[PDB]
């Protein structure tokens, strides 16, 4: 497998605060088609590496989402962490942004001058975010079927029928969300989903927060959603395990998973 990096995964190399990989991190100094941006990179991954881009919520900022970025990243996988236009962008102004920030990881990864000159497979790209941003991420995956994966936290969307999607999507939800509650938003989303394979992970008495930086369960979320990414931007089988088992936690309140051996 041309795209397997990194040592044989283990629950707690996973659970790990960091991967093997140093990781370091630049500002985009010209965002073109979002407001900013935060590029986290392996220095020593040993070949190119996927791209993620990842969307804050509702006048959210990047500090929200910000520990995905060196979690991810110390995994082997390059991550712009993004600050939308306006705090106040809808999913679909939020989801062409994501797509213009994996464009521009994709210019920058054929820049001399960017640190991340050479280090990106721009064939292999997957998009994740937070409620409004997670909505995002699904119409992303919707319009865009040749990104290898999505993982969306507490996802809000004006509809929550993705029936279209056929990239592989890790459902993150917080059990107690009273933003976008579970049973009208997370829930509805992964059952539209029929054509891919899917995962449901609910955090149990978690709120609308529960995946943001800072949150408790970051040995979980963390392992879930690192292995989603390295099944299916690496097709790295070796992650099959963890990133199809119920984790069996008791930090789980609902688990759901379907086309995912």
């Amino acid at each position: 497998n041309p795209y397997a990096r990194g040592p044989n995964p283990t629950a707690a190399s996973l659970e790990a605060s960091a991967g093997p990989f140093t990781v370091r991190s630049f500002t985009v100094s010209r965002p073109s088609g979002y407001g900013a941006g935060t590029v986290y990179y392996p220095t020593n991954a040993g070949g190119t590496v996927g791209a993620i881009a990842i969307l804050p919520g509702y006048t959210a900022r990047q500090s929200s989402i910000k520990w995905w970025g060196p979690r991810l990243a110390s995994h082997g996988f390059v991550v712009i962490t993004i600050d939308t236009n306006s705090t106040l962008d809808q999913p679909s102004s939020r989801s062409s942004q994501q797509m213009a920030a994996l464009r521009q990881v994709a210019s920058l990864n054929g820049t001399s001058s960017s640190p991340i000159y050479g280090k990106v497979d721009t064939a292999r790209m997957g998009v994740m975010g937070w409620s409004m941003g997670g909505g995002g991420s699904l119409i992303s995956a919707a319009n865009n079927p040749s990104l290898k994966a999505a993982a969306p936290q507490a996802p809000w969307d004006s509809s929550t029928n993705f029936s279209s999607v056929t990239v592989p999507t890790l459902i993150i939800a917080c059990q107690n969300d009273s933003i976008a509650p579970v049973n009208s938003s997370a829930l509805p989303i992964y059952d539209s989903m029929s054509r891919n394979a899917k995962q449901y992970l609910e955090i149990k008495g978690g709120s609308h927060s529960c995946a943001n930086s800072g949150n408790s369960n970051q040995a979980l979320i963390g392992k879930k959603g690192v292995a989603w990414m390295k099944r299916f931007m690496d097709n790295d089988t070796r992650y099959s395990t963890f990133a199809c088992e119920n984790p069996n936690s008791t930090e789980v309140s609902r688990f759901r998973t379907a086309n995912c051996s």
